[PDB]
């Protein structure tokens, strides 16, 4: 019985970061989910309840979204009190909440990204512009859809530096590049159907240029040392070609949210997909 | 004062890793500086106390060397206790304990480091031979345990399960020690200050090495390792995020060079935490 083969569990939820609205989201759902399938599961708030008291938990789910959650910190912690836990690891985790210094993994490793440059009021406009060419997209290098903008001239600079600036010190340019973009989706370490953004299924690419895009998205989740589950994103460009754009080690659980579209397309209701997640942690 | 400025301050010493003897070593040493200039310090050691403990203190001084200490673990139960401490965040210390993740992300960087191939049992050696040429250096990824190669994998894993061979280069090895976010002299290794290193060079390889020391998110103090090869090249190494505090350790030297006692040094580490 699930009782007895996960024992207590502590679902993950809220936190401290921006994103705890969704967090609860998403706890509840897999809260929800985990006892339907008979799992000893119960809400965990670590913004409410120490987290030295996971203690009395035999593993946790965690669906803590952005500072805190995502970043290493709760894996710290959980790794510290070695208690076995899903998704991504400390390092896998602090360098996916990092878009720059996955990319830099992502360039170390042999895998098409975009050219990029980090500006930081120091930086010259005009040697940014004339390396990567118009336009560009700012974007804040943590936040890990949040501070984007577009810029097409040296005039939408000053605006976009600034909507990224609330959101951190620590600012990308990276060069524009024109097509579609998909999130591929993780599960038990693998790829799930591809889906268009912006409903995504079929998402518009043949079977092959799909199945190219799993292969090169799993060497990505590879690379950067992700487990388990999550998402990268990715964009293909008017002439064919794939350019990795980032990577998302606890993506949401919400009835909104796309992996359990893609879990779905393949089989999984959403309490099959809360419990294969969490299968990992055995 | 300083009993009022630091609180109550948590020496982080010792632990459950392979590195305790030496982090109980510096961690004695912390101790006692920090006692005698006058600071609240009490040694905590994971081993013999409860993490709820952690609580009790409103700062920590990170000497925990190895696993759970220079890998984020400790640093991650101390961010969400709300707990401000000495040297490298979590990201910094995650990424300084691999030395691939490392060279990669200095790679991206368009800093100087030595190729290499990432290689384990199940993969053919004329590949690595070829790509690097011989002679070449293997080493445990998530760590010495080195050597210089049919038997010399198994050594590395013993360590870590993963191994890395880095392409050998003739030189100087030299570590650049940092505090307050800036470098200190330059220190050759096998005394080492004078190094062998004109001014001029010293202050490009400090500069370089700051670069190297921020591209990887560390912070405060730490050091990192680099090479100056035959034809005056500098090739980045690795960094380390605790570095040793140990009467015969590195960092102390580096600072006693620019004025710092010991009892100073640790002081000003502690100050990182305001």
């Amino acid at each position: 019985s699930n009782a007895t083969k996960f024992g207590k569990v502590a679902v993950l939820l809220g936190g401290k970061s921006a994103e705890r609205a969704v967090s609860l989201d998403s706890g509840q759902a897999v809260l929800d989910a985990l006892l339907r399938s008979g799992v000893q599961a119960e809400a965990f708030d670590p913004q409410d309840r120490s987290v030295t008291e996971l203690v009395n938990y035999d593993r946790a789910f965690i669906v803590l979204h952005g500072r805190g959650g995502e970043d290493g910190q709760i894996q710290g912690v959980l790794e510290w009190l070695n208690i076995p836990y899903t998704g991504t690891g400390v390092q896998g985790s602090a360098i996916g909440m990092d878009k720059v210094k996955t990319k830099q993994i992502w360039q170390g490793s042999d895998l098409p990204t975009a050219p990029y440059r980090i500006i930081t009021k120091e930086t010259d406009l005009d040697s940014v512009i004339a390396e990567l060419g118009l336009p560009v997209i700012i974007k804040p290098v943590h936040e890990g859809s949040v501070g984007m903008s577009k810029v097409e001239k040296a005039e939408d600079f000053a605006a976009a530096i600034e909507k990224a600036t609330q959101h951190d010190a620590v600012v990308m340019a990276e060069k524009w590049i024109t097509g579609r973009e998909f999130t591929i989706s993780f599960l038990n370490g693998q790829p799930l159907p591809v889906i268009r953004l912006q409903y995504g299924i079929p998402c518009g690419l043949s079977e092959t240029e799909e199945k190219k895009l799993q292969a090169l998205c799993l060497r990505a989740f590879q690379a950067v040392g992700a487990e388990g589950w999550g998402r990268i994103d990715a964009m293909q460009d008017e002439q064919g070609n794939f350019w990795l754009l980032e990577v998302n080690t606890v993506p949401g659980m919400t009835s909104h949210s796309l992996v359990p579209k893609a879990a779905k397309a393949v089989g999984y209701s959403f309490d099959e997909l809360c419990v294969a997640i969490l299968e990992q942690t055995l």
